[PDB]
């Protein structure tokens, strides 16, 4: 599933991500855009050999299980499949998970090099939540 920016915005506030760890929905929305341009499908395989999943690009190395990352971890004690749904359930729970592991949202790189500093209000601005 594509999602629109504020319909994004809504089902990440719906699921309890809005200040989460003090991150504003804005910083989240921005985070889903740059990491899969709101697509909930969206991968992308790492140098390692790891790979990211959804909508917030979950890496296989510590969160999701994928069966063909050696090593790894499945902190999130999910299939990266799960990640790729229409519904954002997964996703949001697992990204909960990965902020409250030390580093915050630095732990998206699209994130730090992208949101991080902006005017992340933009991100919701004209929203209906
Ligand atoms: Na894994
Ligand atoms: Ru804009």
């Amino acid at each position: 599933k594509v999602f629109g920016r504020c319909e994004l915005a809504a089902a990440m506030k719906r699921h309890g991500l809005d200040n989460y760890r003090g991150y504003s929905l804005g910083n989240w929305v921005c985070a889903a855009k740059f990491e899969s341009n709101f697509n909930t499908q969206a991968t992308n395989r790492n140098t390692d050999g790891s790979t990211d999943y959804g909508i917030l690009q979950i890496n296989s190395r510590w969160w999701c299980n994928d069966g063909r990352t050696p090593g790894s971890r499945n902190l999130c004690n999910i299939p990266c499949s799960a990640l790729l749904s229409s519904d954002i359930t997964a996703s949001v729970n697992c990204a909960k998970k990965i902020v409250s592991d030390g580093n915050g949202m630095n732990a998206w790189v699209a994130w730090r090099n992208r949101c991080k500093g902006t005017d992340v209000q933009a991100w919701i601005r004209g929203c209906r939540l």
